[PDB]
Parts: C-alpha cells; sequence; structure tokens
C-alpha cells in the first residue's frame, strides 16, 4: 500500500486535534484514494521557515497553526484560492514539486456559522487567524472592525477596508470574535467590563479556541449571550484541507462527516 506523510506544524502543538481527525479520514478513504496517509503533530522552533522541515520529513501535505500561518504565506512557492487575499496560509500541499499554500480557515469559519443574520463584526486579534476571518467577513458583506495593540499589521486590514482600532470602539457588534494570536486564550482578551458591554449588545461571542471553555466564552455564557467555540471551525477547515490532501478527490462534506463523528 502506497504511503504518504502529513502533519500539522505549530508551537505549541500538543493540544492539536488535527491528527485525530485526519487519521480517521485517511483510514476510511484509503479505499478510494489508493494510498494510506498518516498525519503527525510537528513541533517547530519559533524561528522555523517551515519549508526545509516539510521537505526533510517527506510530507505530501501539512497544516499550519499558531504562530506560523503568516510565515507559511511567505515561504510557500505558490498561493492558491482565497489564501491569495488572506495574507496567511494554514494548508500546504506538494503539487508537482511546488509547495502550494491554501487557507481553509476563511471558509471553515463561514461554514461554522449557524445564522447568516449578522451584519457587522469586531475581531480581536491581528495574526493569521484574524486575517483570514477579516477577509472572509468582508467578502460576505459585513462591516468589520479589528482591535489590537500596535500599528504593525495594519496595512493588511486597512487594504481590506476594515475599521482598525487600538482602543475598544464604542459601538455594538453582532459578532464579537476572539482571534487573538500567539495565545491559548486562557485569559480575557479585553477588560472584563468592556467585554460585558459588547456581549450585552452583541448577537454571538465566538472564540477560535477549542477543547476547553475559555474565560471569554464563560463570560458570554454568564450573560446569556449566545456563544460558540472553535470546534466546528476546526472540523470544517480540516475537512477542506483533507479535500486538498486528496487532490480534490474526496469532497470536504464527506471528510467533515467522518471528522465530526470521531471528534
Ligand atoms: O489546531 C489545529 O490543528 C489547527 C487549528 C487552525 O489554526 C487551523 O487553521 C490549522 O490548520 C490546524
Amino acid at each position: 500500500m502506497k504511503l504518504k506523510s502529513f502533519g500539522v506544524f505549530g508551537n505549541p502543538i500538543k493540544h492539536s486535534k488535527s491528527p485525530l481527525i485526519h487519521n480517521a479520514c485517511f483510514l476510511t478513504f484509503q479505499k478510494e484514494l489508493r494510498f494510506l496517509g498518516h498525519y503527525h503533530p510537528i513541533l517547530l522552533p519559533l524561528e522555523s521557515h517551515i519549508k526545509s522541515e516539510f521537505l526533510h520529513l517527506g510530507l505530501s501535505g501539512a497544516n499550519v497553526t499558531l504562530p506560523f500561518k503568516e510565515r507559511a504565506f511567505q515561504v510557500c512557492d505558490k498561493i492558491k484560492g482565497i489564501a491569495l487575499e488572506c495574507g496567511a496560509v494554514n494548508t500546504l500541499v506538494l503539487e508537482n514539486d511546488e509547495l502550494v499554500g491554501y487557507n481553509t480557515d476563511a471558509l471553515g469559519f463561514y461554514l461554522s456559522l449557524k445564522q447568516k443574520n449578522y451584519q457587522n463584526a469586531l475581531i480581536l486579534g491581528a495574526g493569521g487567524s484574524a486575517k483570514a476571518l477579516a477577509c472572509e467577513l468582508k467578502k460576505q458583506g459585513l462591516q468589520v472592525s479589528v482591535l489590537n495593540r500596535s500599528s504593525r499589521g495594519l496595512d493588511f486590514f486597512q487594504r481590506l477596508g476594515c475599521d482598525c482600532f487600538m482602543e475598544p470602539p464604542k459601538s455594538a457588534f453582532d459578532l464579537i470574535i476572539n482571534a487573538t494570536s500567539a495565545s491559548l486564550h486562557n485569559e480575557l482578551p479585553l477588560n472584563k467590563e468592556v467585554l460585558k458591554g459588547y456581549f450585552k449588545e452583541g448577537k454571538l461571542a465566538y472564540d477560535l479556541a477549542y477543547g476547553f471553555l475559555t474565560p471569554f466564552l464563560s463570560l458570554a455564557k454568564e450573560l446569556k449571550t449566545p456563544f460558540q467555540d472553535g470546534k466546528d471551525m476546526l472540523i470544517y477547515a480540516a475537512a477542506l484541507s483533507f479535500e486538498k490532501f486528496s487532490a480534490s478527490q474526496i469532497p470536504y462534506s464527506k471528510a467533515f462527516e467522518v471528522m465530526r463523528s470521531v471528534f
């Protein structure tokens, strides 16, 4: 049986549930794929440029998580699909010996939303996850505000047409999104009274972290604001990545069904 190797690059990487869900798919779909994939967690040094490792490990494809998604966009040979406008890559595939970058966070976030009744959004964060979410939400015709602590990174969000803040804007937002970078989200991302204000006027508190209740979500829950963690995004984005790992042979809906079941 033909073997191919995949993994997910991050630091930290111990928490990632990508190997669980991708391995479940590779084991089921080996029938149709006519190879058996195995998918590994891969801890990289902070300074890594990724490509050397990808090639040394003989990977066919990989995912990229914190804090490497912007670096992946820089180091891949070719960027395809909506990643062209995300400034960030979360999926790498070796295609004809070119390292090709995609971004499945954008659509995976969109698919994860139950309602499309949302008109505007405040994204907390400025890393690869925030960039893909801003791209996607602007594409869907929401107004997007982005709140962070420095002037670095602002050109991307301003070129998208986002309203960029470093002090929390006195406005109501339908979606309030914790996409803070290089963070595990164990800590409130804003002053608690400020977040309470947003939650009381907001329609959904959405936190990209998955696999525990963050204090951000717990505050929304206490306030009876509807809230959503990162599980359904992870699973849709992973299923989309799996579609790419299959050379578009297995549709994401079929990967999704397997992944959700095992998760
Ligand atoms: O936790 C994980 O395994 C992942 C989380 C998201 O950042 C993804 O975009 C990434 O591809 C994988």
